[PDB]
């Protein structure tokens, strides 16, 4: 029974700390009801035991398990005298919100406690002073107007400038997937996949024996190919030389002569003869006069398996993007740990994707599969958002015409996204719902040169239509 641990903790017996954590005793151990040692250290003012803990390695930014004496008396069913009286007792007495307490960090209590060493202490140990309880008040919230404030306001400025200068060094690290975020809406993790690859051969920890080669599996139309170019027009430093794009729904070397090191794609390889996958296998091994070329396949197979469960994919990408952003040994060997879509492709997808290819052999040669993942709404959104502002730079460099809209038209708008057609679907309903009206207006003589146009959305099937100011 740890009991003793955070009974000590509370009343700052320091000594009792210090025996109990030689015999391995977690330094970020909680209450029954769910508050770590350093959250009631940090509340009744123990500056002692808190540093003990802090210096020892306890987590400061641990939130607690305790939200009110109403509902932690639910959670577990007990009668709520029982809750208050431990509480009250064995935590605070000074604390009034009948609101809940949890993912209260103990900064957040410290704040509470107006104590302003305390306080020092758990930022001098990297607290966060914007963490957010679950009503979403951050320590500066809850800290009176006074020494105090102002200390975890500067808190605050100093992990927001960290945070800037973090951005501005992923910028300089990673270049080639920042003009691939910046110019292609949603698919996270493939531009992850892909552009951690290049740079992978780059530095040197692939094999040299052939250029890279990759497999893009999913939807058509829903970045691939311009994901392909726009790779061509990094490496290449020029949007047109530098990329090759091959059918294999019709079935080659002319085109392979002009640019030698040049970006290649392979779409729809489903039905692909064979002698043609032997000579592309071939080359790969390896006349050819062809050195650090990318070669990338496509292909629907598995796409209803991959859209499946695409939330797996989607966490893994944001979080396995969390990982591109930490710099220490020890997020590199998060790095080492086996990722979801290594376990997805094994025991889900390799298979099919063998008992749709006949070789066992052909995915080896691959050096990666790249998923590609339908749009969100926030996605879809921004495709419409691309489109508009398209149309409306266009209209103010041609005719200084401004065009206005508000989110209502965006969410309207994607209402008309069909998946077959994928992303274009976009690119049609803008032109029709919107540039049909602008050439309409514009042929009429209704659009006068520098005029404004706001976009409106009337309902009595909803209508778009421009309105003049």
């Amino acid at each position: 029974k740890a009991e003793a641990f955070l009974e000590a903790a509370r009343s700052n017996d320091t000594e009792e700390i210090r025996r109990l954590l030689s015999e391995g005793l977690d330094p970020n151990t909680r209450h029954r009801l769910g508050w770590t040692a350093l959250m009631v250290a940090a509340m009744n003012t123990q500056h002692n035991v808190v540093k003990l803990l802090l210096d020892a390695g306890a987590d400061p930014n641990l939130g607690d398990g305790f939200s009110s004496v109403y509902d932690t008396a639910r959670e577990k069913s007990l009668h709520s005298l029982e809750v208050l009286v431990s509480r009250e007792d064995e935590f605070s007495s000074r604390l009034s919100s009948r609101a809940s307490f949890r993912g209260c960090s103990a900064l957040h209590y410290a704040a509470l406690a107006d104590d302003l060493q305390t306080v020092r202490l758990l930022l001098d140990a990297g607290a966060d002073p914007s963490l957010k309880n679950d009503l979403g008040h951050t320590p500066l919230s809850y800290a009176r107007d006074g020494e105090l404030s102002a200390v975890l306001r500067d808190a605050q400025d100093t992990f927001a400038e960290a945070q800037r200068k973090r951005e501005a060094e992923e910028r300089r690290k990673f270049p080639l997937e920042r003009r691939l975020k910046e110019h292609i809406i949603g698919q996270e993790g493939a531009i992850n996949t892909v552009a951690s690859a290049i740079r992978r051969k780059e530095n040197g920890w692939y094999d040299e024996e052939h250029p890279l080669v990759f497999l893009f599996l999913g939807s058509s139309g829903i970045g691939k190919t311009e994901l392909a170019k726009q790779v061509a027009r990094y490496m290449h430093k020029d949007i047109k030389k530098g990329f090759i794009r091959m059918d294999m729904s019709e079935f080659l070397t002319k085109q392979l002569k002009q640019s030698p090191s040049a970006v290649v794609l392979f779409d729809e390889v489903e039905k692909a003869h064979p002698d043609v996958l032997t000579v592309m296998l071939q080359l790969f091994d390896e006349t050819i006069e062809c050195k650090d070329a990318i070669f990338i396949m496509t292909s629907n197979a598995a796409s209803d398996e991959i859209a499946q469960h695409a939330l797996q994919l989607r966490q893994e990408a944001q979080e396995q993007s969390r990982r591109r952003l930490a710099e220490n040994l020890d997020d590199v060997q998060k790095s080492e740990n086996i990722t979801i879509s290594n376990t997805f492709k094994e025991q889900v997808i390799r298979p099919i994707l063998k008992a749709h290819f006949r070789r066992d052999e052909f995915l080896g040669r691959i050096n990666e599969i790249v998923y590609f993942l339908p749009f969100c709404h926030s996605e879809l959104l921004q495709l419409v958002s691309r489109e508009l502002h398209y149309w409306a730079k266009k209209a103010k460099q041609r005719h200084n015409i401004t065009l206005l809209w508000e989110r209502p038209v965006l969410e309207l708008l994607v209402k008309g996204y069909n998946l077959h057609y994928g992303a274009r679907s976009i690119k049609h309903e803008v032109e029709r719902r919107v540039v049909n009206q602008l050439a309409a207006a514009f042929e009429q003589e209704l659009l006068p040169k520098g005029c404004t146009l706001r976009l409106t959305v009337d309902r009595d099937a909803p209508v778009l239509r421009l309105e003049l100011l």
